[PDB]
């Protein structure tokens, strides 16, 4: 896979809450995916398996940027005992009037993950309530996304 930037991203299990949380913070030299030399990025994440096809979340759209900043943080309710049958997908995307919106990158955390991707999600679970915060090389090829080029 080719690189496409860096994404930040925040795990936090909460015992209380009963719920993951996911911080989608900010991202770094996405690729740029418009006439101008930029993207208008957002990102989107799903946890799968999706039971019931409830789990998409979406930041803003930050227009002219390669360097956004979103700051948001979503919550997937989920018993701590299922964390480790979950994949959660983040996907990074360029927003286009008049045509499909532009695939930059993402990157799939799980325990069935490599290197980072795998020991974000590992350290996530094993230690509840601590968020565990950290940057990530996005992909070109995210399964069920499109073609690597
Ligand atoms: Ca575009
Ligand atoms: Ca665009």
């Amino acid at each position: 896979g080719e690189e496409r930037g860096r994404i930040l991203i925040s795990l936090k299990y909460s015992s209380q809450k009963q719920g993951l949380l996911v911080g989608i913070v900010r991202c770094a030299h996405l690729a740029a995916m418009d006439a101008n030399g930029y993207s208008d990025p957002y990102v989107k994440t799903y946890l799968k398996p999706d039971v019931d096809k409830k789990s998409k979340h979406k930041t803003a759209v930050k227009k002219k940027t390669l360097n956004p900043e979103f700051n948001e943080e979503f919550c997937y309710e989920i018993k701590h005992g299922d964390l480790a049958k979950k994949t959660l997908e983040v996907t990074v995307w360029d927003y286009d009037i008049g045509k499909s919106n532009d695939f930059i990158g993402g990157v799939v955390l799980g325990i069935n993950a490599k290197g980072e991707r795998l020991k974000h999600w590992f350290d996530c679970l094993k230690n509840k309530d601590k968020r565990i915060e950290r940057w990530h090389t996005l992909t070109n090829e995210i399964p069920g996304a499109v073609l690597s080029d």
